[PDB]
């Protein structure tokens, strides 16, 4: 009849309000921490920013326009905003007078598709790496791909084909590609055919604002990112873009016009306002991102990323472009006569996280040939180039316990997974990789404090 | 030269890690408190609806598509998710048989969109009230049905006219500043007549309706999406509901049709899920879904209604008018225009008051103000604390039209009554007196930095 | 073997190399002297323009531009020369102005080009009962304006309310079966609130604009197509007319601002003429624009509206009802409702007795659309026509009998039209009728079946 | 009052319109006195034209394929249809698997037709030398699969794998300027691997494929579209033919119709305001039974045989050919080894009656393009077209010794062709070699313009 009173529905803790999803989160902590994961698109961020995600900041609607008027309802917000917006720009090392950032789009695809919409019609040609996405609905999508030897992106056969095909845009970035962008290459293409020039940084842009590789605002007109990954932030988007003089080619005295489309298109994406939660946390993600300690971490991140993957080599496993310059490292299991679903699979089963990925001449989307595998969430959690070969090495019993199951009930799924069950040598890898992954510490919440303990 | 220890960067709080940031979200705190918050599209969530999606779900990547492995990395969100689902068809009473829903939208924007994407083709034609700027008039053909320009009414007969000569595609019920109820069975009739679908933007009322306090769009619509922190008092999220199973008698369909919207959605919000969902929204909202359907929770919805009509009638007892001359639900649309005020002079006194309102286009500048009751009927206010906050709005509009009749009504003159002014001050410091009085959900005002 | 000489195969005529062509067309050319051809949009062009469209033109390539080189295109670019002066002199158009573009094959393919040279895909469209769903509501996003559902006139009001919530690019005016004129100053008020650019297809009643006998469209529209074979009496073919030069005064427009139609229609109509023009049809219509700028022509279109008035009146006279009362132009909307007849039941009975209209939807289509041009062309008068009226009477008055007597169901009513004498008889007298009077375009005195 | 009718509709052309009475004649001059090489040209027989020059443009008809043959649209109907079984009959197709619409007003709409009946717009489209500028490009995804850039056969390796990256819903064949005949087959192999239907455009060559001297496109096609005038030897008119009944043996396919026809009718009815134009129906009917006649078998043959003629001599002078030669009625004439522009040879060869295309070779245009068909149909043989190719010997050495004498921009150029008593030269034997040989469609004997 009446309301409940706000200390019980209100204030009350989520242990006591929903311990069924109190329970469930309790045993994804002890997920996190007990296993290995090598999800390249993962990290494990820093307490300070889940707690600026989960704050009051949840509960301001703000308009979606960059905030500026710095009183009233949004004084505080506009505040935190202004703090994201420069912490941002400081980040990546550039001048407020050639760049300005938006830092208001939920995530990093919508921030992506907000870009599309400011600086191209419907229809629009565009071009990215083995580019089914809003992209390819709502522009006219044509993809560039690596070379079929060295594995690396295909510079003549991008500028052949960007002359064929004429886009409006050509993006530049991947999600498993372990090798830096020639982004003076891409520039050059872009000015002999007349399109913008993005790079969506989603994975590298913790890399990218330690200076760690090529920096796409060097030759970019527009960068996106998500900033969980490498960044290490909360999952939000931001859209970076050029501001002031355009170099010349074109008409005296052009200046970029970036800026309000942007604006405008993301603000019209942003019904019931932005997330003020997400630009809160990664302000703070942003501050730690900018700190000398944030810079060793990502010189870590691919130191380790190498030694992995001189771990796997040296037991004669085939790496994409054989090696990597980045977080990743991308595995071909064809060699093998392994599909990365199989490898995947077993992983999960041993509590290893990894990703059956694509790679170069496979036949069909359906059955990748390769895996993918990150640095950034497990080296978050203190490991360097020595763990990471304990990493694979338990890759490498993986792999051969899964050709075992292969080789002896067969390469159909259906006969695959008949050795999955009652398997002691996977029982035995997934204690090995629990007692490993148990030795290191844990950004985000305290083991000590999990309610499920070993 | 060496990585910091996890300890250092990691676990240490905000509070030191960030005191900038930390003292900004403190002083941010003590105003939602300490003021009056009628912004119709805010609510205050729960400390537990915040636990949840400040966890660690949000390191957790997943696919994108509904969960079903329930092993291995995703064993517990899958559960999770799982759960929001199962709770979100319980909340607003729903046959799993008959409704599906996907809780993987990142906000109810890119549900929209996604909703969009998923049943029409670019260029598709789309109705929608006062729908044009956003991404649905840019890749769709899009045409405004309107308002009745003297009842402030939806006009249901000129809606049919028009969608029976624009034909669209997709018919869209649901906006944000219409403070009545919605006649679902005269848009389902003008869809079924003109061959479109019907889709509800349930956002702002989906309280209400979980509550079965207005009327349901299920019982009409093919498709209703929502955000989820309005009404319904959860995280900022999105959920796509959908029909499943047989399609109702309508001539000339094939026999035993079925609706076929559940895989198009789910593609077209995995193919706009670039990352990943963000898995502690969906496990913050299965929190939200489950005090949703409290006993607790319809009372919730009942008070805000109440609240809302009730500051109405002390509104309209001073001689103001309002949109249609009243509510059927959270909110009240105040005509501005025969006190010569424009919506922006009164949000503007008002936020310098701690009263947060939004300005909104009337039946170009807007000659309006929106008034919303779900945040502060969060805080426990009743009928009695929204008719204070009536009085509150009554001087507000005093000063507003005191400071335009000695100033102008110019904007720049305007703005310099506004400035050392002992009457703003008056009430800003009464509002706060006032505000002080209720308890505040999501964190403790006791255990606060900024204290009275 | 080896190849048929020139002269076999090259030089025999028709009634040789292909008898049965030959006495299908012999027939047909019977069929139009002994009917009463009342397709609105029908005429019977002159001797004169068949044998340009009938001749060696037809095998000449040429780019597809407007010809200005007068070399191998010495002739054919005098020849579309002529074609574009004397399209500019029929229609009184200052050839500063105006220009206009003749090499469309047909009124169709012009239009789509002037959409094309002046429009975006799915840009917005405004046409009368515009919705045969045409590459216009395909390619580019349109929606119709009406007449009024009581008075059958256009709403201008509702015109000018769509238009304002639906802004157009472009509002095109021109109708197939609207029995009066334009108001062509409102159509640009309402253009310019929204806007929009505004096109006139002016293909049925052209050849009473020429003779400025209806307003002209010129006066205030932008663009202006035309098919030619209708009114105008020429080939059939196509015309795109586009204002060029300064543009006149216009509120929130630059000053000295200029009109940019010339080089958008001629490319896009160039981009759609796959291996060249018709030059043939050019030819063909540089003669029948002659022919209507003469004094001749003028009274013709006068005539043609005449008797457009006096089938209303007679029809009208019997009580019968018409779309908006009466006839400001070339046809008239017979409204068959209020007697219980389909247009398609006495569409098919006329036919039967050699009387050829054309089922018309009016504010199933329950109505019959009537034109004047045609047998205005063998030389009718108003007193011919209320005979023609006539005829009509008896057969609407013949056709609500098979319905009373049979059924308003069409496998019901068919039965009637079986062995009937009365359309034997309704027959003959039209047969008897039409053959008394003269036929352009061919002799009868050599035609095979002169009986 | 009116003229009567016989004054203005009766009289002949030179009667009503001495103009273009007179430059008809100039121009039927040009054709017999010429050397007409252009290769979208033809001369087409007199009983064609006098099909096309008939009562039949005074025909309204629905634009829907014709089923009537009673009343009004009788003998239309009968026209239509003996068209169509004639088109069928001339490309030797089973009426159960092949459909034909005789009714769009050319080939380019007719194209147009076709796509927008089995296209969604802004679908993907792949052809050769396609743009990214027609209404293809404009209205649909368009992009060109090439040729080899040293061999200039088109590259059927880079066409795969052009099309397996782009995915189009549609695959065109045919062009303008191809020497060689098409693996169709190859093109329905990389059409099945990436999902796209198959269409032809065999404008050019649609006489050589009738005559089966060329690769049917119809083995192995969806639709195959054609204008009539080229090789066919027809009207200028257009053709869309489709495929009806059992779809062919596909991997994830019901146990399934093919689905052309109602959407071909729909678009092209769609297409067609006002009516088609029943005379080309009429004219093209002729030509069709022209083009199953044993002595047109002959003319495909003689017009191969002249192609390749020409090339021969043009090539044993030294002169490089794309591809080195031909298989079909053009030769491509690769004028970059003499440093000439195509343009130099085609405006030095027009001062002299010999009409040819500059075209662009595998930017200014480095070529020439040449036909057979419309001189073989003058009857014209291999000596004679080996005495052409003397005459282009005779210009392109002309034309060097001008860019020599003068220079290579045309501004200084050009001064070589003024007072050039060789180019007179050349011009008259050109004129006196034309005259030896008939003329078809009109009576060299009766024209104006004599010798």
């Amino acid at each position: 009849s009446h309301m409940d009173p706000v200390s019980v529905w209100g204030n009350t803790p989520l242990a006591t309000v929903d311990p069924e999803i109190h329970d469930l989160i309790e045993k994804e902590k002890r997920r996190q921490c007990r296993g290995i994961e090598l999800i390249a698109s993962e990290n494990f961020t820093s307490f300070a920013v889940i707690e600026a995600l989960g704050s009051a900041l949840t509960n301001k609607y703000s308009e979606g326009m960059p905030g500026n008027r710095y009183y009233g309802g949004n004084e505080y917000i506009d505040q935190i905003e202004n703090l994201c917006r420069s912490r941002a720009l400081q980040a990546f090392h550039l001048d407020a007078q050639s760049w300005g950032v938006n830092v208001q789009p939920y995530s990093g695809s919508p921030a992506n598709f907000a870009a599309y919409t400011a600086v191209l019609n419907p229809h629009d040609r565009i071009m990215g790496l083995d580019l089914i996405s809003a992209t390819s609905i709502y522009f006219e999508s044509l993809p560039y791909k690596v070379n079929s030897t060295t594995g690396y992106i295909d510079y003549d056969r991008l500028e052949e084909k960007a002359l064929d095909f004429r886009p409006k845009l050509i993006i530049c970035g991947g999600s498993a590609y372990p090798r830096d962008w020639d982004y003076k290459r891409f520039r050059e293409v872009a000015d002999k055919c007349g399109a913008l020039l993005l790079c969506d940084m989603a994975h590298t842009s913790g890399l990218v604002a330690a200076q760690e590789v090529n920096s796409p605002f060097e030759y970019c007109d527009i960068v996106t990112t998500t900033t969980h990954k490498s960044l290490r932030g909360p999952r939000a988007g931001m859209i970076f873009y050029r501001k002031g003089p355009k170099p010349p080619k074109q008409p005296e005295n052009a200046v970029y016009d970036f800026e309000d489309k942007i604006n405008f298109a993301v603000f019209s994406s942003l019904q019931g306002g932005p997330h003020n939660h997400q630009i809160g946390a990664l302000a703070v993600a942003l501050k730690q991102a900018a700190s000398p300690g944030f810079k060793a971490y990502a010189k870590q991140v691919k130191a380790n990323a190498v030694a992995l993957g001189k771990y796997l080599m040296g037991k004669g496993y085939s790496l994409v472009t054989g090696g990597t310059e980045n977080h990743l490292v991308l595995w071909d299991l064809r060699p093998l006569g392994l599909t990365g679903y199989k490898v995947e699979k077993l992983c999960d089963l041993c509590n290893i996280t990894v990703n059956k990925n694509a790679v170069f001449g496979d036949s069909s989307a359906l059955a990748p040939g390769g895996v993918r595998i990150g640095a950034p969430a497990m080296t978050s959690r203190g490991l360097v180039e020595k763990d990471f070969e304990q990493i694979g090495e338990f890759l490498h019993r993986a792999v051969t316990l899964t050709l075992e199951i292969q080789k002896e009930h067969g390469k159909l799924l259906k006969d695959f997974n008949k050795g999955l069950v009652n398997n002691k040598a996977i029982e035995d890898l997934k204690a090995d990789v629990e007692k490993f992954s148990a030795l290191f510490d844990m950004p985000g919440f305290l083991v000590s404090e999990m309610k499920y303990k070993d």
